[PDB]
């Protein structure tokens, strides 16, 4: 190797996380790292929720590279919503390091009851400028400005329980990670990660379907009537009042993901995105599908695809690009 | 009886469901009757969206009394959104009825999978004048303004699945439905039918809680800290990301829910906030719980509280009224 290598830890093969530092002294926070958003948001100490106080909290003035800022941002996701004001300091990952404006956050009731449930302090976007809140350049774009990487470029090899940790990769392809060829889709909009995919599933296809991989999100998201069209043909139980279905594990009607393009073929198999919940009863899994709609019929390949497939994002070249991965590292 | 009944239909244990009709014509429709929300919303004939393809529609054409109107809206719910324009017309709940001002919705596409997987066509709204948009006087208060009823107050008889269907009843308290004493709390607020009482738990003992009576939340919803605290060691499974809490329906360590003032005092034992999942597993409960946090510490009242008590909504008089409902009729 000759790159920078940031190591992953698995949930339970349900989510990953991530550490990175902020301020010039140590000062340690772990991380959504998620392609899925542009923002760097941090906990602060100026913050009395009952959800900071579990977390490793950031103290801006004992770090001599702070630079106030204060101006007050809502950060929204689909999953919730995190408030406070900007702020401007040292944020380093691996061992690179630059100056960067990010969020410090004095209200996190909005991400409740799942902020306090996981481990995780913040989240660390990975997107594009036009989905950032404060046009902000997205650090690995600004690690080649600064000419600290080879290319603006990261990666993305994803731990499985009983087998690997993972890496975030910033600045070239590792052939460790992947076995076979390289696949690279081009992105139909410098927003999300988001390329263009045949999606079909037994029966039910959508031709040209928009495809955000997402590496925050811990479903396959589905169109919501693409899911009613799937539930036809299984023979699940829904949980009575939430979107959510539970099955064996070993349920032989469950359907194979089949993503396809000019240039690749990317199955998902019932084995990478049912969630285990053998804590319940044995062999008993969620469905982990879940009824999503945007604007545009829309999925989001999210962390149970992450981990069969390895991916390449490339700022560069416009691309994202798409290979199996190493079973074992 | 002396005042207008309206039969409650149960929604496969889940939601409840009522009739009202819009026209002068009939043009039947199943509503959500909802105390948490002051719009009345009818999905139009002119309607576009895929959700609406199972829906009873409404013909503006058709009725004589309609009446241009027009005016752009979106009515916001913390479950989605769904947009139209107002239209004035003749609504008619029991028979009772009043030239009325309500939406005319004709894009769904916010409000999904929930549109398409339940069978109801509108929301009823039966809060107050000030959670509405637009200014509206409640039904109730009009019927009474216009002096079609005794007095300005309706009361809800939720169903029971094996058991008995319910009523909605407008104008009249009916002796025939609860069982010993009313007692009645001023509302803090003219917003939600919202009161304040002291929620306390295990040894967990919030004081001066802010409570919404909310016959439209299929749950009991606690401050998201609290709740927190509450499941801590009862032998109950979050499941990783989801509102998903699991146990034995015997887990005898499961406290019971007891709100108090000046009054009364209202317990709510697992016996009512247990859903059971048998299908799932073999002698397992869902906690029929959900952690939401308002900007003030709140608890959100839900049909499992009012599965229990009958309850009185009096607009004249300012108050909710609750007593022990009848276990059958
Ligand atoms: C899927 C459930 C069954 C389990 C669960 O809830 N998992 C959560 C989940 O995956 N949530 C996803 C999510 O919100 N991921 C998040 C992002 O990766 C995607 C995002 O929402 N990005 C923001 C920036 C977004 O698009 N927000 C938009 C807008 O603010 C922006 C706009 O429209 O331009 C939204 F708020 F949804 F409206 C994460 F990671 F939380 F930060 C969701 C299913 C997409 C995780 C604990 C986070
Ligand atoms: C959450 C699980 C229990 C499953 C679930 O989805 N249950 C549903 C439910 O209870 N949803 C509740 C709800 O949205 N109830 C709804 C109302 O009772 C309250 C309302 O949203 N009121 C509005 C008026 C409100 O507070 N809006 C505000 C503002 O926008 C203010 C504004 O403009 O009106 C909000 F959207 F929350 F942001 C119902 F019925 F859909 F109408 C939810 C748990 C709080 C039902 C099975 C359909």
């Amino acid at each position: 190797s000759s790159n920078d290598n940031i190591e992953l830890v698995d949930f339970q093969n349900i989510m990953f996380y991530g550490d990175a530092e902020v301020g010039d002294n140590q000062q340690p926070f772990t991380f959504i790292l998620d392609t899925g958003s542009a923002n760097l948001w941090v906990p602060s100490v100026k913050c009395t929720t009952a959800g900071c106080l579990t977390k490793h909290l950031y103290d801006s003035s004992k770090s001599r590279t702070y630079e106030k800022d204060g101006t007050k941002v809502e950060m929204n996701y689909v999953s919730g919503t995190v408030s406070g004001f900007f702020s401007k300091d040292l944020v380093t990952v691996g061992n690179l390091s630059l100056p960067y404006k990010f969020i410090e956050v004095i209200d996190t009731n909005g991400f409740e009851p799942t902020y306090t449930a996981s481990t995780f302090d913040g989240i660390l976007g990975l997107g594009w400028k036009d989905l950032s809140i404060g046009s902000v350049d997205p650090i690995v774009v600004e690690l080649k400005n600064q000419n600290k990487i080879e290319n603006a470029l990261f990666t993305f090899y994803l731990p499985v329980h009983d087998k690997h940790t993972g890496f975030l990769t910033i600045g070239g392809i590792e052939e460790r990670f992947y076995e076979g060829p390289l696949t690279y889709e081009k992105l139909n909009h410098d927003l999300y990660w988001q390329i263009t995919l045949d999606a079909h599933v037994g029966n039910i296809m959508l031709e040209k379907a928009n495809c955000i991989v997402d590496s925050g999100t811990s479903a396959i998201t589905v169109p919501t009537d693409f899911l009613n069209k799937m539930l036809q043909n299984l023979d699940v139980i829904k949980v009575p009042f939430l979107p959510f279905y539970v099955t064996l594990c070993n349920n032989s009607k469950l359907p194979t993901f089949e993503f396809t393009s000019e240039n690749g073929k990317y199955t998902l198999e019932p084995e990478y995105y049912l969630q285990h919940i053998e804590d319940v009863g044995p062999g008993l899994c969620m469905l982990n599908i879940i009824g999503l709609d945007f604007p545009v019929p829309t999925f989001i390949l999210g962390d149970p695809f992450m981990r069969k497939y390895f991916t390449v994002f490339d700022y560069d070249n416009h691309s994202v690009g798409i290979a199996l991965a190493k079973k074992n590292l």
